[PDB]
């Protein structure tokens, strides 16, 4: 069973969730099976930033057992700003574990390297989720982003439990029952960070949303990119922390290490608050 | 200075916020003055639900004192629904206090009787206000929308501490600043009530946001009706409460109603069922 053990207030540096199961800390990255039901391609997902925040929360890389933590950048705490007609995020966001958009080698789907993190979920159904959620969806189909021109596919999918799931397999049941949705998901990626001074990112084949088998094959090759990954096979792991507790740097005094659980919501700079047109 | 008075937990059916002057509740409807700046056409907005948000909080016409509480529907508690690409209301929403839509006469510009509602303000800046906040506004157009074929205008307003405040003077600023938010608006009006089993709503003029000028016009008509209702001259006053505690020369004045206020018991916001999460593609 898996539960979320926060540190810290939301919205401040201090601010961590680890994921526990039965109790006890795991890694989020590693620890946390990319299958519910294998032979279903029933996937866990880590979910880390619910439908419409801006709070830009994510699994560390560099910390053991890679909690959720916010991302900052020269100190200071990342709020993705809303553009109109978006409220934040307009997807629950986050990760399938166990996976790794390899940054070592190009992809010969998007002439480019990954970005270094595990494989990125857009989850559609109804339900805001939690940080440090895990859920289980079925993958509906993929998009190539290159971000700052790195591969950073984004899974589309939804939780099993939804109503909807059972009428949902493919790509093309989400412009049924979503229309304008891939649109949205398109135009977000595109310019959700030109507010913060960044250029437009792109996205390979026109911007074209690739069905379900498609993605089952970039999500098991980025799984493989990941077992050669916590195998220590690299050319370069790029500092991320290897740690794990259920599985070499294997290490199940870990989850002991982790202090134990604390603060209500900090309050948000109203400068977030602001909508970008 | 103006604050407020909350009585329980937001998101339940005993949820109240009285408006207080001198931490004292006065009307939400009747008391707070129309016109912060009258030579400047600075308002003053009575804020009834901030911007991204759901719960359908509104000033109660028949409610001593006015206070904002939650609508309900057949009992349970209104919250309106996520209608994509919108979360909530895509405004701070409100009113303005000493005005009416008057529902005993056909309006001319919509052939419609009005919604017997003070006139509705959707306030565009940056910045996502609170319920029972006052604020000061400048009007930049307006819209005349026919809810559920009510005469139901909405200003187009802008906080005078927006920061774009100086830059935004009449509705073509907003297309200017805002591109894409007057369009939005229009259909989040049309679409918001479908996911409630209803009809869309039109608009008159197919929609035109007219000028400042306009609005102005119809600002005042409104509180006309308004001073007609308020002296008990209307020929239905629809069991609005008239009770007020700053208007002497009315027949329901009453400074004392003030102190028969309960004081305020605020608790943290209640949950709200998962099911108001959902995004509804129309
Ligand atoms: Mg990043
Ligand atoms: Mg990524
Ligand atoms: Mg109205």
């Amino acid at each position: 069973t898996y539960t979320t053990r926060q540190i810290g207030a939301k919205n401040t540096l201090e601010y961590k969730v680890y994921i526990e199961k039965d109790g006890k800390p795991v890694s989020a990255f590693h620890d946390i099976p990319l299958y519910a039901d294998k032979e279903n391609n029933i996937f866990n997902m880590v979910v880390e930033i619910p439908r419409w925040t801006n709070a830009k929360l994510e699994i560390t890389k560099e910390e053991t057992l890679n909690p959720i933590i916010q991302d900052t950048k020269k100190g200071k705490l990342r709020f993705v700003r809303n553009c109109f007609p978006h409220h934040g995020y307009i997807h629950n966001y986050g990760a399938f574990p166990q996976t790794w958009e390899d940054p070592n080698v190009s992809h010969p789907e998007t002439k480019a390297v990954g970005d270094n993190d595990p494989i990125n979920v857009l989850e559609i159904g109804e339900t805001i989720a939690y940080t440090g959620q895990v859920k289980q969806v079925k993958a509906l189909g993929i998009m190539a982003l290159l971000d700052e021109g790195e591969t950073d596919w984004k899974v589309i999918a939804i939780d099993i439990n939804d109503p909807l799931a059972p009428k949902l397999n493919d790509i093309e049941d989400v412009e049924k029952y979503f229309p304008g949705l891939l649109r949205a998901t398109n135009e977000w990626f595109r310019i959700y960070k030109i507010p913060d001074g960044k250029p437009e990112n792109q996205f390979a084949f026109s911007g074209e949303a690739k069905n379900k088998k498609y993605a089952l094959d970039i999500i098991k090759e980025t799984h493989d990119s990941w077992k050669q990954l916590i195998a220590g096979k690299s050319s370069d792991s790029k500092g991320i922390d290897l740690t794990n507790v259920t599985l070499p740097t294997y290490s199940k005094a870990a989850s002991d290490a982790i202090p134990p659980a604390s603060k209500a919501d900090a309050p948000i700079d109203k400068s977030i608050d602001k909508w970008f047109f």
